[PDB]
Order: C-alpha cells, then sequence, then structure tokens
DNA sequence: GCGAAACGTCGTGAGACAGTTCCG
DNA sequence: CGGAACTGTCTCACGACGTTTCGC
C-alpha cells in the first residue's frame, strides 16, 4: 500500500482515458459462493513493439504484471486490495473513466457482504453492469440477469 | 502567445500518447516551388459519443478544430506559429511521442529557408521521413526520394 | 470454497498518411 | 505561390470481455 507521485498519476490517468481499460466482470464459477465469480480489473494495452512502456509500469505501479497476445501486449491489475489503493490516487484525475472507476473502488468496499445474501449479492451484481454500460461493450456475455436465473 | 497550467499538460501529453497522433507529409502540390506543400499536423481523434471532450480542448487550447468522420471524430491542429508553441510545453511530457514531436518543431524552425535550395529542401524531407519511421506507418508514399525527380 | 495468474478472441475505434480545394 | 480547409480511407492497434487452471 503507497502512494504515488502526483504528477505520475496525472500523466496516467491521461494514457488510461486513451488506450485504457476499467473492466468489472461476473465471471461464472463452481467453486464458489453463488456459482460465480466476483472479478475486477485495469489494464492498459499497446503495440508489443512498445511493450517496454508497459514494463515500466510493472516497475512504477509496483504490482501487476504485462502479457503477450499476438501483435499486442497488455498490464494486468487486478489484485483487488493494491486496485483499491491504486484506483484511489487515481480516480481524481481522471476525465473519461473517472465514474466506471469508483464503482469498481465501490464494489470491493462491499465485496465481504457480497457472499452473504443473493439479494446482497444481486446488489453489487448490478454496479458490473453499469460501469459495462459506461465502456463501449460488444461481447458481453453474462450479466446480473443470467445470475438472477440462480433459481434451484 | 499563451502558457499553460502544468496539470493540464501532463495529463494531455498522457492523453496524446494514448488516442493521439502527431503527423508530417508532402503533400505533392502543383503550385508550390518544386510542387510539394510541406504539411503538419497535430490532432487527437475520439468516438463522436465523448466529443465534448473535443471541444473542451479547442477551447482549453485556445485553438485549433473538431472535424466529423461519422462514428469517429478528431481535434485538428495545424496554424504552424500556434502549433509551435503548444508543441513546445507539451513535448517535455511526452514519451512515447517527445521524439515525433521535436522533429515537428525543427522542422517549422527550418520551413523557411527550407524552399531555398533544392537540397536544403530534401534534408526536411528527411526530418519527415524519420518522422513516419517513428509512427505506425501503413499507407504512405511522397517520400524524400520520391521528390527525386526534382534535381532534373 | 476463494482470488488470481494464465490463455484465447471478436470487431472495432481509433491513427498515419493521400487528395484536392480556397483564400489572399 | 505558400497555407490552411474540406475531405477520403486503408490497416491495423487496440479496448473489452471469454473460457482455463488451482493451489492457498
Amino acid at each position: 500500500n503507497t502512494k504515488y507521485n502526483k504528477e505520475f498519476l496525472l500523466y496516467l490517468a491521461g494514457f488510461v482515458d486513451g488506450d485504457g481499460s476499467i473492466i468489472a466482470q461476473i465471471k461464472p464459477n463452481q467453486s464458489h459462493k453463488f456459482k460465480h465469480q466476483l472479478s475486477l480489473t485495469f489494464q492498459v494495452t499497446e503495440k508489443t513493439q512498445r511493450r517496454w512502456f508497459l514494463d515500466k509500469l510493472v516497475d512504477e505501479i509496483g504490482v501487476g504484471y504485462v502479457r503477450d497476445r499476438g501483435s499486442v501486449s497488455d498490464y494486468i491489475l487486478s489484485e483487488i486490495k493494491p486496485l483499491h489503493n491504486f484506483l484511489t490516487q487515481l480516480q481524481p484525475f481522471l476525465k473519461l473513466k473517472q465514474k466506471q472507476a469508483n464503482l469498481v473502488l465501490k464494489i470491493i468496499e462491499q465485496l465481504p457482504s457480497a457472499k452473504e445474501s443473493p439479494d446482497k449479492f444481486l446488489e453489487v451484481c448490478t454496479w458490473v453492469d453499469q460501469i459495462a454500460a459506461l465502456n463501449d461493450s460488444k461481447t458481453r456475455k453474462t450479466t446480473s440477469e443470467t445470475v438472477r436465473a440462480v433459481l434451484d
């Protein structure tokens, strides 16, 4: 848990707004409370030849990894706790994704209760419909509704 | 000849590096001595759904304009004088496009004595080649070599 | 049972030029 | 005759999720 240089956040808030992404997801899983996994993700992608930029971030941010997928590379940050600490100091400098950052940031803060009640789960399980709304979704295939149908 | 707030440049440079582009071209024009216009363009592309961001930009930068290519839109800035003043103050903040920038500045500076000796001209066409090299060039024709049809 | 890397993919939403006017 | 406006689009470079894998 740390605080980063105001100027690093300012510039990174710019790069995240451009070629960046703040994803929320309801990954359906068995070994998991109600058959689904509550997953939160922060990523930045770029041409593999410019991979260094991403690798740099792994060093500066202090967490997360970088992966290869063809003619492109990605920086992945999903450690729910340091994710909360990161989306904490950067959420203000955002301009195009400030909305969908908070929700993510305001779901973790309630993730323990999640499991609890199905009408307590669905709750959170909605925000992750909002964010998905705010982004530019085009291949979504699992919503609160599909997990509404958790009727046994 | 306005100066900007650092918190605006630090962030815009981040953006620019993300969904931005710093072009330079040899538009073959029939008027013009050597029959080739040197053109420089600063621009930022975005889905017409978020053009209010491109507009505040026009207002924030104090110069330039927005266009409409249907689904996406751009913020265009070509006037040399303004272009030179903007690109001088953003330059120390860019990270993946900081060079390309400088070559544009350099060019601007030589633009005048650039159409003196046919050879002092090709030297700048080279400043240009260098630039498209730094970009993700994919559909370019007229180069410093294409121009070799002037020495004759 | 949880959270967490590790691995794959659709369909753009951006980017880096080319062309051809319009003033003055 | 130099310089922006208006205008046209080819080719990726992204953004945004999708099934796998599994020990702590």
